[PDB]
């Protein structure tokens, strides 16, 4: 009979609500408040510090686009790193690539992983894959200490207010750059084009200081504020990430629900007002 | 201090809210409840029967895509009809085309037009243009009686529950077909791909019974349910509406905020799950 409502100073004057069928789990971890409920129409929902992280109904949009964009552009990715993303959605999509031989994930809050393993089985199933290696720690420290370099890095970031506050600066992007192969790619969750173009501009500024090609793409997802979210795309080659190099025809990919070859590049076709805001950058 | 919340049986278990800065006007017209408020962050907002029709912050997305898609594909449109759309957003975009010589609009609720003329001046300004002719009546009757035929028809429809219930059937689309030139185009507001694919499927079914090319496109707009809304595109030629035939370089179009040449076709690149749902149709 009651409703969950998502408020935040990051999007003042607006809110999105889901009808709660039953509350499944709540706790205060070392790092944040965790809530899991079954919604009446979006299936199960994960909330962190009062911010919706995912729902069963639409998470495939975010996880597919964040993963298959960089992974269909990298020629033969062997070693992939996911920053954040304790829920495992990125990992699930990554395991689909039989040519990947190692997936490292760095998540600061193991509670997120554990909760996901219990309540979101079709999302966290990737954890059962032998290539997957979990590191419970601060992304900044992980990046400073790792000896390996990666073909792809996916910053499945979480909002700038909270634990992911540190994932939104100039020091962080150089660490990413150094952790990548010379032909390596990073994609990062970047805020909605409707809410904070100031943030998007800033992220693109930091990124261009290092990467030779920085592009921005948009994903339609109803349970993120304003119904969409961006992908900050960083490339070491000047070819960038707008055009896939391969088609996903293997039986592993026959279940995809959002991503395909055409909408990969389409996602980079932005509203006129945004294109205008993003140069002289 | 208080909030407007958009509930509906058309999207159960979800709701979108805007913080109200001040309520500007309310009435019960012959046809529906009308509310106009100044929101704290989306500017002024028009509500009909508790459903958000537009806000100043983002209406340009819907009005630009609905208008400039069909109008950049029609070779030399002279006579255009807008069904519904008493707010005048479509009309504003249409007047930008100096080659148009007549714009007919059929709106059943003159209160909508009057309210818009008073509270939404930068949206309803098109009404001051001499080519514009207003008809206060039922779209079905208007379409049955009009002697002229149109190059383009834009069904700026309103949701299936209420006055626009009649704009969602098989009789209505034949009337549209007969009212169009042999090479004429219709575009119609069609529901969100996240909420009702059943409706979208039905609309496409009705349309293909008459039109030789029926395509579907998506618009990102945060203040419609799920943050996007579709355009049902109907063509009499098999060439369809995905590719513009002209660029909007005239000084009339230099102010566009969403539409451009590339995102015209991009908008037709749909999520894999939808493409799959829409055939065997």
């Amino acid at each position: 009979k009651k409703w969950f409502s998502e408020f935040s100073i990051m999007w003042p004057g607006q809110a999105f609500s889901l009808k709660i069928k039953k509350i499944l789990y709540e706790t205060k971890s070392k790092y944040q408040n965790v809530l899991v409920f079954e919604s009446t129409t979006y299936g199960k929902v994960l909330v962190l510090d009062g911010v919706i992280q995912l729902t069963e109904k639409d998470e495939f949009a975010y996880h597919e686009m964040m993963t298959h964009v960089p992974m269909t552009v990298s020629k033969e990715p062997k070693n992939v790193l996911v920053v954040g993303g304790g829920d495992g959605g990125i990992i699930r999509e990554l395991c689909k690539y039989k040519s990947v031989e190692n997936i490292d994930i760095c998540e600061i809050d193991e509670t997120v992983i554990e909760v996901s393993k219990i309540y979101f089985k079709n999302i966290s199933c990737g954890y059962e894959d032998k290539r997957v290696n979990v590191f419970i720690e601060d992304a900044s420290k992980f990046l400073e200490n790792v000896t390996n370099t990666y073909d792809v890095i996916i910053v499945d970031s979480s909002d700038p207010i909270g634990p992911a506050e540190t994932l939104f600066n100039q020091n962080f992007y150089e660490k990413i750059y150094n952790a990548l192969k010379p032909n390596g790619y990073c994609v990062a969750q970047c805020e909605s084009l409707w809410i904070h173009v100031g943030t998007i501009k800033n992220m693109i500024g930091y990124a261009k200081k290092l990467f030779k090609k920085v592009e921005y793409a948009n994903i339609s997802i109803p349970t993120y504020p304003c119904g969409c979210i961006g992908i900050l795309c960083c490339s070491k080659t000047d070819t960038g990430l707008t055009k896939p190099n391969k088609k996903l025809e293997s039986k592993e990919f026959a279940d995809l629900k959002y991503y395909n070859y055409e909408n990969h590049s389409a996602a980079f076709k932005l509203p006129a007002f945004l294109l205008k805001e993003i140069e002289n950058i």
